[PDB]
C-alpha cells in the first residue's frame, strides 16, 4: 500500500464525493473509554457483558448505570485534531459543491461536537434514547438523565449496583406512553438500522474516494463497506496505528494517530 502523501493529495484534490469511515481509534485519541479491548473494564465487566438485550432485560439498572457514566464522562472530553480535520474538510468542500460523509461506529458524538453535519452513526448515540414500548427516538443531553442516576455509574471495581427500581429509570415522556427507555445504541447481537444501511449503501455506490480512519479495514465495520468501493476502482486510504497488518488490497496506508496524519492529508 502506498504511503505517499503527495500521491494521496492528488486524488484528494480531484475528489467530489468522499466517504470517511470512522472507527474506535478516532474516539480513543480523545480519551473516550470504549470498554472493549485488553484492560478495558467498567467495574468487573466489559461492553460485551453489558451492551446486550439480555443484560438490559435482566438488570436494566446496571446497564443504565454503565451508559450514564459514559454520558457524564463526555463533559471532560473534546474532539481531537482528527475530528477537526474531518469537519473542516466537510465545511470547505461543501462550499465548493463537493460532498463529505462520515460513517462512524462511535457513539460519543465528538464528530458532531467538532462541526460534522453529514454523519451516519451506525451504532447510534449515547445522547439518544429509544422507548422500549413505543419506539420513539429522542435526543437527550440531560445531566443526569434521571434523578435516580445522579452520582451513580461509578466505574471502580467494588462499586455496588445502584439497583434502581425500573419505574425510576429513564421513562418515555410522550403523552400517554411512560415506557422504559433504553439507550439508542446498537447492542451486541443486534441488527443495524436498515435505513442507516440504505443510506450507507447509497454513499458507497457514489463516492469517488474512501477513507478508513482509526480502524483496520479488514475488520468490522470497514470490512463491510470498503471492499466494494475498492472493487469499483475507487481508491481506499487507511489512516490507523497498527503497522500494516492490516494487509491491504487498498491504495494507501498511513501509520500513526489520525490527529497527526489527517490534518495534513485533508488540508
Ligand atoms: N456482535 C459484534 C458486535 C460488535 C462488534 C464490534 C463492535 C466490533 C467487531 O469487530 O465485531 C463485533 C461483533
Ligand atoms: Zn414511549
Amino acid at each position: 500500500p502506498s504511503s505517499s502523501m503527495a500521491d494521496f493529495r492528488k486524488f484528494f484534490a480531484k475528489a467530489k464525493h468522499i466517504v470517511i469511515i470512522s472507527g474506535a481509534g478516532v474516539s480513543a485519541e480523545s480519551g473516550v473509554p470504549t470498554f472493549r479491548g485488553a484492560g478495558g473494564y467498567w467495574r468487573k465487566w466489559q461492553a460485551q457483558d453489558l451492551a446486550t438485550p439480555l443484560a438490559f432485560a435482566h438488570n436494566p439498572s446496571r446497564v443504565w448505570e454503565f451508559y450514564h457514566y459514559r454520558r457524564e464522562v463526555m463533559g471532560s472530553k473534546e474532539p481531537n485534531a482528527g475530528h477537526r480535520a474531518i469537519a473542516e474538510c466537510e465545511t470547505r468542500l461543501g462550499k465548493q459543491g463537493r460532498r463529505v460523509v462520515v460513517i462512524t461506529q462511535n457513539i460519543d458524538e465528538l464528530h458532531r461536537k467538532a462541526g460534522t453535519k453529514n454523519l451516519l452513526e451506525i451504532h447510534g448515540s449515547l445522547f439518544k434514547t429509544r422507548c422500549t414500548s413505543c419506539g420513539v427516538v429522542a435526543e437527550n443531553y440531560k445531566s443526569p438523565i434521571c434523578p435516580a442516576l445522579s452520582g451513580k455509574g461509578a466505574p471502580e471495581p467494588g462499586t455496588q449496583d445502584a439497583s434502581i427500581p425500573v419505574e425510576k429509570l429513564p421513562r418515555c415522556e410522550e403523552a400517554g406512553c411512560g415506557g422504559l427507555l433504553r439507550p439508542h445504541v446498537v447492542w451486541f447481537g443486534e441488527n443495524l438500522d436498515p435505513a442507516i444501511l440504505e443510506e450507507v449503501d447509497r454513499e458507497l455506490a457514489h463516492c469517488d474516494l474512501c477513507l478508513v480512519v482509526g480502524t483496520s479495514s479488514v475488520v468490522y465495520p470497514a470490512a463491510m463497506f470498503a471492499p466494494q468501493v475498492a472493487a469499483r476502482g475507487v481508491p481506499v486510504a487507511e489512516f490507523n496505528t497498527e503497522t500494516t497488518p492490516a494487509t491491504n488490497r487498498f491504495r494507501f496506508h498511513f501509520q500513526g494517530p489520525c490527529g497527526t496524519t489527517l490534518p495534513e492529508a485533508l488540508a
